[PDB]
């Protein structure tokens, strides 16, 4: 299973996420099976980033609830970079 790390944009993303009621089982899943590398379940639209000259992946885990990661496999690593809405990204 890929080490699984998060960055201080994620932490702060997913702190205020919980204050607004999300569910961290949602992200549990998502985040489990991309780090053991496993397919994401239909639902979970997954692409790289383009306009993310490194290889950035962006993973729906609502049609507006963006995972942003990077896998660095040199490393055996599941960067977790943001977590957030188009508008609060990008
Ligand atoms: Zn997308
Ligand atoms: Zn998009």
């Amino acid at each position: 299973m890929l080490t699984i790390e998060t960055s201080k944009k994620f932490d702060k993303d997913l702190k205020i996420l919980v204050k607004n009621g999300f569910d961290l089982k949602l992200l549990y899943k998502v985040v489990g099976n991309l780090a053991t590398e496993q397919p994401l379940a239909p639902k979970y639209k997954d692409h790289p980033l383009k306009g993310g000259l490194k290889d950035f992946r962006e993973c729906h885990l609502k049609p507006d609830l963006l995972l942003v990661y990077q896998i660095k496999k040199q490393e055996n690593t599941l960067f977790l970079v943001r977590l957030g809405s188009h508008s609060e990204l990008f």
